[PDB]
């Protein structure tokens, strides 16, 4: 329902590079409401659980050890379909080809430096959402906005 | 002709969101030039006739009543191509398929809430304009740019 | 109270210059409310009556012929205190000596192109609504905001 | 030296009102880096705690209720020189007299809704970051950048 | 290819009349690519005709080349990962109006004329373009790869 | 004076390596200045020296001249009416973190030595700076007036 939940994160590069505010903005202003924020280094297993659908992949590796190099941005957002829509929002795996006017599009380059990630299912969001956030973190306390929502 | 001329209205809910400037900046940036505008409580028959392609179409109802819930700022841009510009510029009708960059994908996520209303044609725009502002409240002498117009 | 109004014209240099949407956009993030918008090209008698003030100023033939030049963007905003803000909003007579971050002073350099006129005092804000807008114009719906105000 | 450090929050005002991104941005921009960040909804301890200087005050009931009553997004920014920063980049406790550019100034209206708390000074910064984080919340090797420190 | 690629761009005497130069660059700057080369200069019917070379005998050439000189015109070379495709990308189509809402053309302009700006659109033409409007000595040599934004 | 004034602006190498060029620029632009000299350059000692020479004894000097000669600047001159001190009023003052939020060096900066940009002080200044960083070709020469802008 416009329940449903996403899980974001700003990479390190995107912490690195002081695009959080931006970032964070883009969601408050499409509508989407903030259920959960925090920043935090993350842990190797941390990281390895997150991406363990790609660990037989080559970049693996590379990819784990980036993502605990420095800070990131951990947050949830809530509304119909945040997390197609946040995806949309993103853009597309390689930052070259985003489309002017998504996050990756408007500031990437290299797909390693790819500044945030995106859950890509509401399977995946649920999954992601408990991997980097406990229950008490989570607001409940969410009251639609009669602005966004007939 | 660079003349052409399309009807806008920021419904209640982009009024309400307080996206006014922000959605007139769009279009002035574009290099549109506003040659009508004014806030209203639009009545029941102005919406009603409005929307008047969607009659027997159910949410029609609630599209004619909030329409009319609270104030809407009304425009005529005049620019060259301006109607399918404007929609363009505006999105789809479902606001969480609309592209980023788009109005409607900056800002909304519910159909029902879709911010902005943009004719959709020369002669829905010409009905329309004719609609919702008398023919001394629209400019007349719009002076060609030469940095805008060949 | 917090329905203290005020009023604010966009001048033709403001909107010849594409400002129109930024300035709107402006007090419409202060917090203040639209309670009256609409564009126009200002008679001859209106500018004499809205500038009675100066008339014995020198300056006075030429700001009145400009006035009357071109298009004019009139609004009237509400909220405690909209009078005073809204000057601090627009910087000071001279562009050339307005804060960054005001108006005038963000986009200005000449006194006779200062792009906007605010109200100065409660006295002339309501003696200047009046002026350019009947009360048919003007909400009266005007809900306060609990984010806005305690 | 360059590791001073703040605590700053964004009210629930500020929070509902989407300004969040906003905000963080500004002081990203600024040069100040985040070495915490999370939302959460304060108990009434923590809002008389942090409050704890104006316990006789009247308004201190509102106040402690109002920072109680949803989602606060509290954090701590490090740099030089950056608890009297930013609270000049914040403005005054009365919104109508912050200046054009301040975010006080820029978007609120009422002493009760000025949407974001920012330290006073080191000590009051090192209480109240002591109070709203744990230490393992708060990062630990800050390296100094070569294009903003000397 | 590689992360020094290079690609010429430049702000069209109607983008810089109307005061786009720098919102214009702040796309390329906040993308992540470098301003190896900048500079303004009202081109000369040579160098115009030079740049549009390729379209010497299309029937808007002569019209394309008087405006290209009617006035100043900042010209620039961006450094980056794949950045002649990306710099197309980031503005648009030839028609504005059929122009993306989120592009430079598709933000900002409405006549083909008067489309704001033009990036080379290959590799090749790019190299071109970079030898025709800067001399070795305006392009930076040194580049230090941000480590934030490559891998 | 006249609406023809001009002044000398630098995005120092701290500024241009932060990306804030274009952003520099644009308000610049909003303001209704015009440009009329535009590059980018690695600053030689000599030109660096010769530009602060005021300063030329004070401490902070040699280090100075050794930060502007340390990457590329991108040097601009605006024009408009009473552009010299309109341009020191958007930069702040030498402290950025004493720079009110709105201006440039408020806006980013924090650390005097990193302060982002530099403008000339006064018309003198300002026209000795145009003529050491500009041939006088790189400076245009026909602008006009903007009837939006100027009374
Ligand atoms: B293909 P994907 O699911 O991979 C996850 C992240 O892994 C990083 N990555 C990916 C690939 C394919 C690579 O070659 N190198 C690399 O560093 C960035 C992706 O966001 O991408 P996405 O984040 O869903 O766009
Ligand atoms: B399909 P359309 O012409 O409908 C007009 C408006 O009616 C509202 N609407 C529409 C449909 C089809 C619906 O299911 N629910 C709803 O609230 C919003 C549309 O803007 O959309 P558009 O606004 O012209 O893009
Ligand atoms: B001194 P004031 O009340 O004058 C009204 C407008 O008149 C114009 N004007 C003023 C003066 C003093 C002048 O020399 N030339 C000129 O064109 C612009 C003012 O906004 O200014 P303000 O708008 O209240 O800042
Ligand atoms: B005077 P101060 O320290 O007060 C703290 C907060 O208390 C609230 N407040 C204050 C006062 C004095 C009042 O009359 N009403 C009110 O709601 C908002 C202040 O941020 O203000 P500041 O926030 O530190 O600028
Ligand atoms: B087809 P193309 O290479 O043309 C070059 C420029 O010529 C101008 N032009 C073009 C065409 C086709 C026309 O009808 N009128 C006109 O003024 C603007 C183009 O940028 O376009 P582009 O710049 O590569 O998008
Ligand atoms: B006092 P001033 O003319 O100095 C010129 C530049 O020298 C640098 N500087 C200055 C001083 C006084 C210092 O202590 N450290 C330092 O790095 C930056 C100034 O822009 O400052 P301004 O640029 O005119 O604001
Ligand atoms: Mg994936
Ligand atoms: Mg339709
Ligand atoms: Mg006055
Ligand atoms: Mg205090
Ligand atoms: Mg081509
Ligand atoms: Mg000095």
């Amino acid at each position: 329902v416009n329940k449903e939940r996403t899980f974001l994160a700003v990479k390190p590069d995107g912490v690195a590079r002081g695009l959080v505010g931006e970032i964070i903005a883009r969601y408050e202003k499409k509508g989407f409401v903030l259920v959960g924020l925090k920043q935090l280094v993350p842990t190797k297993d941390l990281a390895e659980s997150h991406y363990a659908e790609h660990k037989e992949r080559p970049f693996f590796g590379g990819l784990v050890s980036f993502i605990t190099s420095g800070p990131v941005v951990a947050m949830v957002f809530e509304g119909k379909g945040v997390v197609a829509s946040a995806r949309l929002m993103i853009g597309v795996t390689n930052p070259l080809a985003s489309a002017p006017g998504s996050i990756r599009g408007d500031f990437g380059v290299d797909v390693g430096r790819n500044i945030i990630h995106g859950s890509d299912s509401v399977e995946s969001a649920n999954r992601e959402i408990a991997l980097w956030f406990k229950p008490e973190e989570l607001l409940t306390e969410v009251k639609p906005n009669p602005n966004l929502y007939e």
